[PDB]
């Protein structure tokens, strides 16, 4: 059972105007993702001081990095707190259309694409490099979901059958045909070592078969 939805008109404007400005310094996609699994993982962390329970998914808290060239996909896998259906539907949406707002009125008075994560809503970066994004999560109060869309005004929201996860987020970038720099190993260190060097949890980046 899939369902479709529309995003709100102004996220869709967002998702329009990254996929279409002339803007050549795409790589930050990565550390906007990194930076909202590190985000993720801190509050499960803190949440676990109250309630050590809530690891009883899984302890380890890391970001893996996951090249496939077969499938033509980077996966960012985390195991942060991860989202709720409600929060896939709703709750990042209302969040994300204030700071939507505000990155347009920044990037009108100046501003440029990199500065997208400074207004909350880097998510939508991944469109830099990925014509289809799908998003695997698992939160401990609720099931495991997909959430998928190729932009366009809507996503779809399913309950995933798949491999259980436990809990926390996988972000798959189905990227772009000219955008395979983003599988390259020594590429993704690059933009690692420059962005995301001092995030407080371990980043594995995988090696292809
Ligand atoms: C990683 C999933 C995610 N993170 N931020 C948003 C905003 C809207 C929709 C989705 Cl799936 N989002």
């Amino acid at each position: 059972e899939v369902e479709t939805f529309a995003f709100q008109a102004e996220i869709a404007q967002l998702m329009s105007l990254i996929i279409n400005t002339f803007y050549s310094n795409k790589e930050i996609f990565l550390r906007e993702l990194i930076s909202n699994s590190s985000d993720a993982l801190d509050k499960i962390r803190y949440e676990s001081l109250t309630d050590p329970s809530k690891l009883d998914s899984g302890k380890e808290l890391h970001i893996n990095l996951i090249p496939n060239k077969q499938d033509r996909t980077l996966t960012i896998v985390d195991t942060g707190i991860g989202m709720t259906k409600a929060d896939l539907i709703n709750n990042l949406g209302t969040i994300a259309k204030s700071g939507t707002k505000a990155f347009m009125e920044a990037l009108q008075a100046g501003a440029d694409i990199s500065m997208i994560g400074q207004f909350g809503v880097g998510f939508y970066s991944a469109y830099l490099v990925a014509e289809k994004v799908t998003v695997i999560t698992k939160h401990n109060d609720d099931e495991q979901y997909a959430w998928e869309s190729s932009a366009g005004g809507s996503f779809t929201v399913r309950t995933d059958t798949g491999e259980p996860m436990g809990r926390g987020t996988k972000v798959i970038l189905h990227l772009k045909e000219d955008q395979t720099e983003y599988l390259e190993e020594r590429r993704i260190k690059e933009i690692v070592k420059k962005h995301s060097q001092f995030i407080g949890y371990p980043i594995t980046l995988f090696v292809e078969k």
